[PDB]
């Protein structure tokens, strides 16, 4: 086993986007402890000429996640789910009953 | 505008599998009212021989969602963003630093 290459600690934002910019392919990253958000990682990635920065966010239950999809009505989740499975573990796509 | 023909009210399971399987498209659903759970959504959608129920979820803010990704560990959030995006707007997929 072998510590990971991407956990970078306490960094300053700037010094994270001046390594990563330097990277040659899109996607590079790191994750860094946020020294505005006390316990709060964040991640940097390079893609094309920027660096960019998305929180890790956390749940009452303690997990981690970057984006998740919820919706504000039961029309917008039904019209999102016909082109996305209804289901983890199985490709289910809705269409209109007839 | 017209009234959206896969809202069924509260009506039993037992019905909702009655008339889904009578389906031929994979994915005819229909949203009904849970008897068991007061105030919940549950979706009903055929698929094979089959006819699968999703409980609609809601969270703190209200948003209704069937299922989320979310990560026990940052090791996991990292590697499972290697192939979906890390961002909602655009396709950034992470790759080690070199």
């Amino acid at each position: 086993m072998k510590p990971h290459p991407w956990f970078f600690g306490k960094i300053p934002r700037a010094k994270a986007e001046e390594m990563l910019s330097k990277q040659r392919h899109d996607g590079a990253f790191l994750i860094r402890e946020s020294e505005s958000a006390p316990g709060d990682f964040s991640l940097s990635v390079k893609f094309g000429n920027d660096v960019q920065h998305f929180k890790v966010l956390r749940d009452g239950a303690g997990k981690y996640f970057l984006w998740v999809v919820k919706f504000n009505s039961l029309n917008e989740l039904v019209d999102y789910h016909r082109s996305t499975s209804v289901s983890r573990n199985q490709q289910i796509f809705l269409r209109d009953i007839e």
